[PDB]
């Protein structure tokens, strides 16, 4: 039993794959990976709102009005400084989410309750507002007859809205900035026909027609069509026989099948009375004449097609008995680079081929082969052999190897212009024709005889092996203009199996009967590829920015893979579980090294210049608190009355808290509480607003720092912030008592933002009611000639056997 | 324990950090030692520490 | 006495690699046809009647 | 398949034999041989036509 001994190694190899299972559920999602969707908003982007605060002037007491305050809708923000920078991460990820591609602003417009000239507004959420300053009595006159006078302006023989608009100026940036970089491009006739690769339009067979008007306010989306970047052909083999593996399963689904075959019988009957093996005395009697059914030609045809469409290295499995599946192999290295194959596979039919027919009728020695040879058989034979019409043939196959060109921007490896147009067959057949003629000096009768037959066979398929070659290269360079990513060349680990058999089906079953791609094949062909690429873009870019945004806002509990594994989820190719974890890594360091899409960092620099600006709202952690063992005199606000408030930071040992609890070092601290040094405990904590004279005098304050001795994890730290004022229910003992109010400890917080109407009102600028046109090829209007009647690249026709 | 959420080698040797880390009676220099030990990977040689 | 700081190390591996225990499962082999089968001198065995 | 840079073997011990039991251990080495024997029996093709 050593023939699942195979199957257990196969199976090592494969777990270190990310393929999936039946690789034709691979189509399945290459095809539901669909263009970028576009989006809008319509409501603008808010993270403040005004707020009416009482107030209270020096001695406490609450004035009669209440004044208009910035504040943050859904203040959130955790503890700890770290948790903090996770907020805005988390802040920064779903804008990109929400991250609008076009803006339509009289989609979200109202009008203004309180205007002469019917005027309007862009978005609820500043009507609301404006009607409360409209009818606030400490409001100055000329705001309420300007909110009165506003007029937005609307044009629409220039396409352009401009409405008023009310908002923070944090949300102003991030508004401006989606209106001012609105990736919808100007969309028209002749983009849509350079959309088309060039090598379909300047083709005949392939006839295209517009059709369709588009007006001016279509648009689209230019992808990404940016080239590989991360380079996952040298070093990332796994990953590349996976890409590899889902080119071929895409390919094979658009290559053309083919008819007006030659009646299977007839080849057998034929096949059989011309090598005659009853006669002999061998053991492959029934096994020469299998695979040659149909069902088999036309899996080699599209199996040859995708491999190359791929670079997906096929092997070459076969009885070396059976010469005919030899003398099909000479004509598929012939036809098919060289190094499509893996070499010990090549290296075997070109052995078999020598030792089994060329040498024994040329009446040479047969060989002896070192393995580890750099010297091809056939490049040894080339030089052995004393004949031209053989050696001339060997020469155009030790030099058959692909030739790369870029065309259109992408790579392209593309053949030779002697295979394109059926020629070199000629010489193959000559070769034949001379192998048919030859005396088999040592070698019985009965068995030259079959091999000099079967021969003639392939020699007598000569104008349809010519028309076979031409239809397969056009084919295939048809789908190659419909490929987007560099098509590269490397020895991948698992390798497709092929059977010579089949090679034998497809050139002795075949003629005159032209099949290539419809242009809808063509079109599904282009799509999908286009989506992938830009995905795989799309992907990379957000991979990156993430990456950096963690390591700009010092986030090191991550690890980074968490992301990495996403970036091949979304990618809907790779199984996660079953890839190294030394490519993972690999794939990390080649993603640190790249730069960042344009968007994604200037979002990401609009949250650093105003991070800290969010941070010192949210009146439910404080920016530090301060220890000084003497009794200071709090001071007077005007949001509070009196207050133990800092706002410098100034003149204190600064201590970081976030360090304090990853270095569990407390001697430095309990050094100094203990022997009460002033110092300033630094980083995002709660507080509790006391509001009782007796907790003032009573020092709570101060008794909020054992449990950091006792339990040296600060995380319970809790200080207090004394508003005592006109309703603090014990505040007759400061207005009749002649006294300071006094306290050590003061906190590090900063007051609200004042409200301005000038530094708020806007005017926002934008389109109207364009239209954004997503798939593009449905403008066109293709068509193609009678097969029949269709020309290659030569301006002959195609198959002319006819 | 750790201030990057690395790795180490064996279940106990987790145990000794953790046991240690937790006591009363350790320096601060064992805490901020057991802070600052983590893994090394570099695929290039695909070796890790 | 027990020392945290010099008992402890750094220690180095490979990173994924894979292991086969069979080695001969990657290859296929076959026979040429045993008519023309050949001994070492290049000349054929079994060619009498 | 082209194998990876990225796996492993373990190459056997094939020395030849340090005890020398051809050599005043008969019935050792006659088992020996007989075991050999009758494997090498197993592997002798059979005679076609």
């Amino acid at each position: 039993k050593e023939e699942h001994q195979k199957e257990v190694q196969y199976e090592i190899l494969q777990k270190t794959i990310p393929t999936f299972e039946p690789k034709e559920s691979i189509l399945k999602k290459l095809e539901d990976i669909k263009p970028e969707q576009v989006k809008k908003q319509t409501k603008l982007f808010r993270i403040f709102e005004p707020r009416q605060l009482p107030v209270y002037r020096a001695n406490g007491e609450k004035e009669l009005r209440n004044r208009w305050y910035w504040k943050l809708k859904r203040d959130t923000l955790p503890d700890g400084d770290y948790d903090v920078r996770e907020y805005f991460l988390n802040l920064y990820d779903q804008v990109l989410t929400e991250m609008p591609d076009y803006l339509l602003l009289k989609d979200m417009a109202v009008e203004n309750k309180n205007s002469r000239d019917a005027g309007k507004v862009v978005d609820s959420e500043t009507a609301a507002i404006c009607d409360a300053i409209f009818q606030d009595e400490e409001t100055e006159g000329v705001v309420r007859r300007f909110i009165a006078e506003m007029r937005q302006r609307v044009q629409a023989d220039r396409n352009v809205v401009n409405y008023p608009s009310i908002l923070h100026p944090i949300d102003h940036a991030f508004n401006e900035y989606f209106l001012q970089h609105q990736l919808v491009e100007p969309l028209n006739n002749d983009i849509i026909f350079n959309y088309i690769p060039e090598r379909i339009r300047n083709d005949v067979n392939y006839i295209l027609n517009m059709d369709r008007n588009l007006p001016s306010t279509a648009r689209y989306i230019r992808p990404n069509l940016l080239q590989d970047r991360l380079n996952l052909h040298d070093n990332f083999e796994s990953l590349w026989d996976t890409i590899t593996t889902s080119n071929y399963i895409l390919a094979r689904s658009v290559v053309p099948d083919l008819k007006e075959l030659v009646s299977t019988e007839a080849q057998i009957q034929k096949m059989s009375q011309d090598l005659q093996l009853e006669a002999l005395t061998i053991q492959s009697e029934t096994q020469f004449l299998t695979g040659i059914n149909s069902q088999a030609a036309n899996d080699c045809f599209k199996t040859l097609i995708a491999a190359m469409l791929s670079q997906r290295t096929m092997s070459l499995d076969f009885v070396t008995t059976n010469y005919m599946s030899l003398i099909s192999g000479m004509w598929l290295l012939t036809v098919v680079p060289n190094d499509m194959f893996i070499r010990e596979s090549l290296v075997a039919c070109q052995l078999a081929i020598i030792n089994t027919i060329i040498y024994p009728a040329f009446g040479m020695q047969r060989m002896h082969y070192r393995n580890g040879d750099p010297q091809t058989p056939f490049q040894i034979a080339e030089q052995q052999i004393q004949n031209f019409q053989v050696a001339n043939w060997l020469h155009f196959v030790n030099n058959n190897q692909f030739r790369q060109v870029v065309i259109d921007g992408v790579l392209n490896q593309v053949l030779n212009d002697n295979i394109r147009n059926g020629h070199v067959v000629n010489q193959l057949m000559e070769a034949l024709m001379q192998l048919s003629r030859q005396q088999f000096p040592t070698m019985p009768v009965d068995y030259k005889r079959s091999i000099q037959r079967g021969i003639l066979l392939l020699s007598n398929r000569l104008g349809q092996l010519v028309d076979l070659t031409r239809l397969l290269a056009y084919n295939y360079e048809t789908l190659m203009a419909c490929i987007t990513m560099n098509m590269q060349h490397v020895q991948t680990l698992t390798t497709e199996k092929l059977q010579l058999t089949s090679v034998t089906s497809l050139c002795m079953l075949i003629g005159n009967a032209t099949v290539i791609p419809s242009p809808q094949t063509l079109f599904h062909y282009y799509n999908v590829n286009v989506n992938f690429h830009s995905n795989y873009n799309e992907r990379i870019n957000d991979a990156v920015a993430i990456i950096t945004a963690a390591n700009r806002l010092n986030l090191y509990q991550k690890k980074m893979k968490s992301i990495v594994e996403d970036f091949l989820k979304r990618l809907q190719i790779f199984d996660i579980s079953r890839v190294p974890d030394d490519q993972m890594y690999r794939l990390r360091d080649r993603l640190r090294l790249l730069p960042v899409e344009i968007r994604r960092l200037d979002i990401f620099n609009l949250i650093l210049m105003n991070m800290e600006q969010i941070e010192r709202a949210s009146d439910k952690i404080a920016q530090g608190v301060i220890i000084a063992y003497r009794d200071m005199q709090l001071e007077r606000d005007e949001m509070y009355g009196y207050v133990n408030i800092a706002r410098n930071l100034d003149g204190f040992q600064q201590i970081n808290l976030e360090e304090l609890m990853r270095t569990g070092d407390y001697a430095q601290i309990t050094n100094m509480l203990l022997n009460n040094q002033p110092v300033a405990l630094v980083g995002a904590l709660p507080f509790i607003t006391d509001s009782s004279v007796i907790s003032l005098v009573a020092k709570l304050d101060a008794t909020v720092f054992a449990q950091i001795v006792k339990l040296r994890k600060v995380d319970t730290l809790k200080p207090i912030l004394y508003k005592i004022n006109s309703d603090s229910n014990d505040f007759y003992l400061v207005a009749n008592y002649d006294w300071v109010p006094t306290s050590t400890t003061k906190v590090y917080k900063q007051i609200p933002q004042q409200f301005d109407f000038r530094a708020s009102m806007h005017m926002l600028t934008s389109n109207l009611t364009f239209t954004v046109y997503s798939d593009l090829l449905a403008f066109v209007s293709a068509d193609t000639v009678e097969p029949i009647n269709a020309v290659a690249f030569d301006n002959m026709r195609i198959m002319n056997e006819l």
